[PDB]
């Protein structure tokens, strides 16, 4: 699909069974998504932007779908007030910024 | 030009003359450049990022190319550890996602 950014570019995403609501980022280097429950183990990460850091907790190898298309990567967990897809999952849908 | 995400999509702009590194942010409502000088008069305004809030100068009707992209409109100036172009900008000069 083509979307444009008079708007910002959320969309739809599954992942751990749940449908949420995820911003499309290409400033983010890493996917950053609201509290919750992910399988496997975890390791604590500090990421940094707009205001300083904040702690999260890193998960390796999620599956997610990003409007029908699967990526598999990193997902942090933490007080973001948005869902965060970053560089790390966008590559893997095939997205690019095209003007 | 079509930008792939595998790296921080980060451009040339030129803003007063002057050559500038920045990143092409579809996360960002707004443009916000690092500490410079701008002419005019400003106003105040606030902008959450992951770290929390900052207190930024707003300049309006300001002349700034993007990869030779001439735009022309609303600037931020303050305490951003990058310089973001965002969506306001973006729109300007076309920009899309594409997947
Ligand atoms: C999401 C992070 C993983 C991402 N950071 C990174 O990729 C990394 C690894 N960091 C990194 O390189 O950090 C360098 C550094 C050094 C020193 C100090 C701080 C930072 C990031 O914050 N990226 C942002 C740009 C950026 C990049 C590098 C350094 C600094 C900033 C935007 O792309 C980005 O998408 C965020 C996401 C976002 C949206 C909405 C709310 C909170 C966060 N938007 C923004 O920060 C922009 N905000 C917005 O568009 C507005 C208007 N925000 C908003 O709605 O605020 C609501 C809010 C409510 C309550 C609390 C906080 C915010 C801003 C650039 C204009
Ligand atoms: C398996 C998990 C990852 C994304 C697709 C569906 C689900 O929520
Ligand atoms: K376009
Ligand atoms: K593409």
């Amino acid at each position: 699909p083509q979307i444009t950014l008079w708007k910002r570019p959320l969309v739809t995403i599954k992942i751990g069974g749940q449908l949420k609501e995820a911003l499309l980022d290409t400033g983010a280097d890493d996917t950053v998504l609201e509290e919750m429950n992910l399988p496997g183990r975890w390791k604590p990460k500090m990421i940094g932007g707009i205001g300083g850091f904040i702690k999260v907790r890193q998960y390796d190898q999620i599956l997610i779908e990003i409007c029908g298309h699967k990526a598999i990567g990193t997902v942090l967990v933490g007080p973001t007030p948005v869902n965060i897809i970053g560089r790390n999952l966008l590559t893997q849908i095939g997205c690019t910024l095209n003007f």
